[PDB]
């Protein structure tokens, strides 16, 4: 059965590099086929700069960091939030970055999470 936090390596990437710029076409889709791809090996994670945004669909999904004495086994807890036409779905801490699918794309580091499931 699920455990209520998962230890996830999470590979980052460009955003140039990146296929698949989504996950859908509503909060509720997106936030559902970002779960899914975390749970089958096949997200990114594209760190937030200037011009990362506007080259990425939205609804975006985000991790962000949900407490501050947990970085257990050397990862950070972190829980999902999604955002359309700039309201958020969720409340959390600091943006670790947006997730997008994996589809092969070389990634430039790992990025190492304990994140909620829901
Ligand atoms: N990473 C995950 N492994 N297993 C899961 C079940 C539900 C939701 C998620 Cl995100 C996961």
């Amino acid at each position: 059965m699920e455990k209520t936090h998962v230890q996830l390596s999470l590979p980052v990437l460009q955003v140039r590099d990146v296929l698949v710029r989504g996950f859908g076409d509503s909060v509720e889709e997106v936030l559902s086929e970002a779960r899914q791809h975390l749970k089958d090996g096949t997200c990114g994670l594209v760190e937030v700069e200037k011009g990362v945004l506007p080259q990425l669909e939205q609804p975006y999904v985000f991790i962000k960091r949900s407490d501050a004495r947990t970085a257990p086994h050397g990862h950070v807890m972190v829980e999902l939030v999604a955002e359309l036409e700039g309201i958020q779905y969720g409340r959390s801490g600091e943006t670790l970055g947006v997730l997008v699918p994996h589809v092969g794309e070389i990634p430039v580091a790992y990025r190492k999470v304990l994140l909620r499931k829901n």
